[PDB]
């Protein structure tokens, strides 16, 4: 039907149908008479997978022969989502599969909905890793993603009586057709033990062994026949483990628990032993693989053939593990090993919130990884010797820069370790990289300014435009061709259509279709009833105080109170949608979810409001839900306190899909406004500098309560039980926090936020001008392609040249 989905040739369609029937019979062992939609999904997935295999084998063969520099992207999280559609898009098979399935009496869109998300991440960091893999393959880089195959990914969220409940995400129950187990490349990982010093150096002995078994998943590039590998490790006990008899076998679970479950803490550090085991497990297995591959061609050439990118500090143990292998096993002298390590490793920082920074207690490392602790101390002593030589007499600087933090509990600061041991350190948006140089890593920047870089984040336009919004992709392709899908800067050509009446109409029509489609999804799967002519005002992201879902709540109540005061005055109708998961132990985030649903309970059932205001909590926000709601959005809420959101990437997804943004000058919002023009963005609130000025005189929330009557009314409603008649004190923790210990200054941006929201509503009343502003946003979104981000990493950090060249088919 639509051009960007590729050709449906008679030969191809016939062959797909034949292979579908072959897999249904031989692979699934079903006849058509008892096959369910799920069986049909698997038969299609196996059919599409067969097309990846030849390309995967020959890509990996090509790397063995050409021996390019290899890029290893180490992450504890890869938030992949569904694979079927993405694979079809990247291999140009979507229309052919659509036709093949149609001729078999099946609806492919229905089959796609059966696939589970691969939910092996918490949110933005994990999803960035996934976008990056897609871009590295599309740019022809010899890149490998390395992580952990969690049996249970991010929990499924249920809402019961307005409260979040967690359920295990048993994503592997029905099998995963995309992975290939490679039990033949299983490797040992060591824990505990002790260090012996011989005349031949240190030996780490009496260790407990856990096996790391790899599972490989293909990562197809966009129409270039490149298929790279994501290798995920699973924990297995050795067969002599604990070897009365029955109990010894049952106790294998203690080893296998390492890969059982993803820690569900977005932007927060929990210093648990199991998490440290996960971190070392991924590092130790991965580094053995890296070294094996390097030896199958003298370590002076190691950094010319290997780059290791550390996705935050979570894999920071790679630095002392690489030193361990080089010094203890390969017998390099320390200085040579350190040179190799620093030239090989690079570190990306993703947060400045102090509670998110990894600081491991020394006693944990001492017990679990005694050789690594010795190596860390040695790194620290040598590093501080350089500091003292550069800044003689500056004793306070020595204390601030130490890898070892003093206190009642001594800790290792993993970010300091990463900076010391990496040739490049980057933040993830311009304002964030500047904050790193001015504040938390200022001392390090002064010692080694050359290390510090910026790499502004991006998103893949394959998943986040072509896949999730084919209607928009198509109307763009009609005007400017298909080349923009792998060169997103070409969207700039759309600025020459901003006064074209037909284009304006088509852009608005696509949005309307997406809104209708989403409104129907809501009715069918969640029995809820929304007005699709209303402005769709959407805030979807993990629940956190810094992201200020609470500021949104205050605006919603303000609108409700204004309607109740003047019910017969016209207001632009809104559907306010808020969704996101709270970490299970984060009490305040769970209370925020409850507040949102409680506001909905009052607003949605007030007959005076009518369909002018609806408040919906979107349950179980995840990648597959993002693909549905983002194309349907009119207004994107990006309202973190200035200085707290390192980048954001949801922001970019909404820009690409024809929503306007209301936001603070935080993270990548700054660069988005710069690209589109500030006049095409709804900017409000304190800048970073304003937050600092407030912190210096002291934030007093009472001042705002005293001066703003509308705000006082809301706080009185919350306090007195207006939104919780059965439990009048239910929200007292929220009120107490806002009034007395709000680190994120919600009240300080309230007035400017409400005023800015009034300007949004005013513009929405003029659909032609709303749509013209949308075109100006979509047209300038090109910078936010992860292809751009990855080309910068490749050239400025890894030392490799990207390529758009096709491999042979
Ligand atoms: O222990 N843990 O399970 C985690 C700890 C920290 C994070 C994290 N830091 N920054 C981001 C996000 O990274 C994203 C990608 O750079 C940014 O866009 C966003 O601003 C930032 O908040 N996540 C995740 C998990
Ligand atoms: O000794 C060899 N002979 C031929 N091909 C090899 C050899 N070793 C590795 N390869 C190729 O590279 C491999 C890719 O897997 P890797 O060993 O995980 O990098 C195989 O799939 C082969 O295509
Ligand atoms: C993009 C995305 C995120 C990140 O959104 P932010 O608004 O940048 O925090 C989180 N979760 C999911 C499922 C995503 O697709």
């Amino acid at each position: 039907q639509i051009s960007v989905r590729g050709l449906a040739g008679v030969e191809n369609v016939t062959e797909l149908k034949k292979n579908f029937n072959r897999h249904l019979h031989f692979t699934l062992v079903k006849d058509r008479n008892v096959a369910t939609p799920r069986d049909y999904y698997f038969a299609l997935a196996h059919t599409v997978r067969d097309h990846l295999v030849g390309r995967w084998i020959r890509t990996q063969q090509h790397y063995y022969e050409k021996d390019p520099k290899r890029i290893y992207y180490l992450s504890l999280e890869f938030y992949m989502g569904r694979t079927l559609q993405n694979t079809m898009v990247n291999l140009a098979l979507e229309n052919a599969c659509d036709e093949a399935t149609y001729q078999l009496g099946l609806d492919m869109e229905e089959l796609e909905e059966i696939e589970e998300d691969a939910g092996l991440g918490n949110g933005g960091l994990g999803r960035l890793a996934a976008c990056f893999l897609d871009s590295m393959a599309t740019l022809g880089l010899a890149a490998y993603g390395y992580g952990i195959r969690y049996e249970f990914g991010i929990f499924n969220q249920k809402i019961c009586g307005g409260w979040q409940m967690e359920e295990a995400d048993d994503w592997l129950r029905y099998g995963n057709p995309w992975e290939k187990a490679r039990p033949e490349f299983t490797l040992p990982v060591h824990f505990y033990g002790r260090v012996e010093h011989t005349s031949q150096g240190a030996k780490w002995v009496d260790t407990q062994v856990v096996l790391a078994m790899p599972y490989d998943t293909p990562v197809p590039g966009y129409r270039n026949n490149v298929v790279n590998t994501m290798r995920l490790w699973s924990a297995k006990a050795p067969n002599d483990f604990n070897l009365g008899y029955i109990q010894a076998v049952l106790d294998r679970n203690l080893a296998e628990n390492i890969s059982r479950v993803l820690y569900p803490n977005d932007n927060f550090f929990e210093g648990k032993e199991l998490r440290l085991k996960q971190e070392y497990f991924v590092v130790a297995a991965t580094l053995q693989d890296i070294i094996r591959r390097f030896k199958s061609s003298n370590f002076d050439a190691f950094p010319d053939k290997v780059a290791i990118q550390l996705n935050d500090t979570h894999p920071s143990l790679a630095i002392p593990e690489l030193m361990r292998v080089l010094v203890d096993l390969e017998r390099l002298d320390w200085d040579k090993a350190w040179e190799v390590t620093v030239k090989t490793c690079a570190y990306t920082n993703h947060t400045v919130l102090p509670e998110a920074l990894e600081r491991w207690p020394v006693h944990l490392l001492e017990t679990l990884l005694p050789r690594h602790l010795q190596i860390i101390y040695e790194i620290n002593q040598r590093f501080l010797n350089r500091v003292a030589a550069a800044f003689p007499g500056d004793v306070d600087r020595l204390r601030r820069m130490s890898l070892v933090e003093e206190g009642a509990v001594k800790r290792i600061n993993m970010a300091h370790l990463c900076i010391a041991g990496s040739h490049a350190v980057n933040g993830v948006a311009r304002i964030h990289s500047e904050i790193l140089k001015k504040t938390i890593f200022k001392d390090f920047y002064e010692l080694e300014p050359h290390k510090f870089q910026n790499k502004t984040n991006g998103i893949t336009p394959r998943r986040w435009l072509v896949l999730c919004n084919p209607g928009l992709a198509e109307i763009i392709a009609e005007r400017i061709g298909e080349e923009y899908i792998s060169d997103l800067d070409q969207l700039r050509k759309l600025l020459s259509y901003v006064d074209d009446e037909a284009f304006i109409r088509d852009v608005a029509k696509v949005k309307q279709e997406n809104k209708l489609k989403f409104a129907a999804y809501l009715e069918r799967e969640y029995k809820v009833h929304i007005n699709p002519n209303s402005l769709f005002d959407v805030q979807v992201k993990r629940i956190h105080e810094y992201k200020r879902q609470l500021l949104n709540c205050l605006h919603v109540i303000t609108l409700y109170n204004r309607i109740k005061k003047e019910p017969n005055k016209f207001v632009v109708p809104r559907t306010v949608m808020i969704g996101g998961k709270a970490a299970p132990g984060y009490h305040m985030a769970k209370m925020i979810i409850k507040l949102i649903t409680a506001i909905g309970d009052v607003v949605n059932h007030d007959p005076v409001v009518g369909d002018r205001l609806r408040v919906i909590f979107l349950e179980n926000y995840r990648v597959s839900l993002a693909e549905k709601v983002i194309p349907a959005a009119d207004l994107s809420e990006q309202i973190s306190t200035a200085g707290t959101e390192a980048s954001g990437t949801g922001n970019m997804k909404f820009m690409l899909n024809g929503a306007l943004t209301i936001g603070t000058m935080d993270g990548a919002n700054v660069e988005m406004a710069e690209e589109a023009g500030e006049e095409n963005f709804f900017i409000f609130g304190m800048r970073v500098e304003d937050v600092d000025r407030l912190d210096q005189r002291g934030y007093n929330a009472q001042e705002y309560y005293d001066r703003i009557p509308e705000l006082r009314q809301i706080i009185e409603q919350l306090s007195s039980g207006f939104f919780s008649p059965k439990q009048p004190d239910l929200f007292k923790d929220i009120v107490n926090m806002l009034m007395h210990h709000d680190r994120f200054k919600v009240f300080a941006d309230y007035e400017e936020y409400v005023k800015c929201q009034e300007r949004v509503s005013a513009l929405y009343k003029n659909p032609r001008e709303w749509t013209r502003m949308v075109i100006r946003n979509i047209a300038t979104s090109g910078k936010f392609s992860s292809d751009r981000t990855i080309a910068q990493y490749a050239r400025e950090i890894w030392g490799v040249e990207p390529s758009r060249q096709r491999l042979p088919a």
